[PDB]
């Protein structure tokens, strides 16, 4: 039913606004993530943690009392450093998104409380394959085994987000298509405590007019791919759910536990 007319001329500059600002954010892209993991890069090779012996030499490779902290935690903390520097990002991408920066003030921090674990987790499965995990911008990777093989409770927390990422990167995804599948996710109108729904409401409706058509154009081979996403979405919810929830058991069980300050004023009233 796909016209060229006035309205999927505006839906394509939108995409190729959203791609060319996503480009600008995100200085690891789901393209040279694959290149790296395939070997087709011309870059070095990242440094591989697929063990304990290649974890401490991978600290030395890879460019107080922390330190001094056991395994399991110093990578737990490492994962909470990264999330700090992807809310960055995030930010800085969700204010390209057209409409975003005239939204109230409160309601752009809102969608961003509330969006960002969706989106570090669909962004970590570009940098993931069924072995492994990109860290530290693509210079190491780390095994899907050596995080299982870290004491309780630690052992479990990745698991969810890779299997979460076999699936969704059997969907195929590019970078053109994830640029506008990340901007639909932030402009949730549905997020507590917005103050203004409709504006959010229909940026996002003109947002998921612009993924369907990227998607037609962008996918022959399958006529399924915009329902998928949609699910995804509210899968990648159910995670961050999941996540709340291990974070209590860890907490009660290891009460020593800093989480980043930061991170504490996300999780508030994260459910
Ligand atoms: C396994 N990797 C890749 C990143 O993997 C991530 C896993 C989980 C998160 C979410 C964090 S962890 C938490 O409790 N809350 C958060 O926002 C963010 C990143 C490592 C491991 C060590 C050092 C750096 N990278």
């Amino acid at each position: 039913s796909m016209q060229l007319n006035p309205e999927s001329a505006d839906l394509r500059a939108l995409a190729k606004h959203l791609y060319d600002s996503y480009i600008k954010s995100f200085p690891l892209t789901k393209a040279k993530a694959r290149a790296i993991l395939t070997g087709k890069t011309t870059d070095k090779s990242p440094f591989v943690i697929y063990d304990m012996n290649s974890l401490m030499m991978g600290e030395d490779k890879i460019k107080l009392q922390e330190q001094s902290k056991e395994v399991a935690i110093r990578i737990f903390q490492g994962c909470q450093f990264r999330s700090v520097e992807a809310v960055q990002e995030i930010t800085e991408y969700a204010k390209s998104i057209p409409g975003f920066v005239n939204l109230d003030l409160n309601d752009q921090v809102t969608l961003l409380k509330y969006g960002v674990h969706e989106i570090i987790y669909t962004m970590l499965a570009s940098l993931m394959n069924k072995d492994g995990v990109l860290i530290s911008e693509g210079q190491g990777f780390m095994t899907r085994e050596f995080l299982k093989s870290l004491r309780k409770p630690f052992g479990d927390f990745m698991e969810p987000k890779f299997e979460f990422a076999v699936k969704f990167n059997a969907l195929e995804l590019d970078d053109s298509d994830l640029a506008i599948f990340i901007a639909v996710i932030i402009l949730s109108g549905d997020r507590p405590g917005l103050l203004n729904v409709k504006p959010i409401e229909d940026i996002q409706d003109n947002l998921l007019q612009a993924l369907e058509l990227q998607l037609k154009l962008n996918h022959p081979e399958s006529s399924q791919l915009f329902a998928k996403l949609l699910q995804k979405m509210t899968d990648l919810r159910q995670i961050v759910t999941e996540h709340v929830q291990l974070l209590q058991v860890i907490k009660k069980t290891e009460t020593d536990m800093s989480l980043h300050p930061l991170l504490q004023e996300i999780y508030k009233d994260l459910y």
